[PDB]
């Protein structure tokens, strides 16, 4: 597993990115790219900003 912490809220703002809130617990699926990591929050998938998650372990 890589679980990271969402530091902040974030909103969707297109078709490949999620919303999450501060304080959520997510699965993270592909940290290949700088700026934006590829994560699982409940059911859904998709993109959030890297510098918003903290890296669990």
């Amino acid at each position: 597993k890589e679980l990271v912490l969402a530091l902040y809220d974030y909103q969707e703002k297109s078709p490949d990115e999620v919303t999450m809130k501060k304080g959520d617990i997510l699965t993270l699926l592909n940290s290949t790219n700088k700026d934006w990591w590829k994560v699982e929050v409940n059911d859904r998938q998709g993109f959030v900003p890297a510098a918003y998650v903290k890296k669990l372990d």
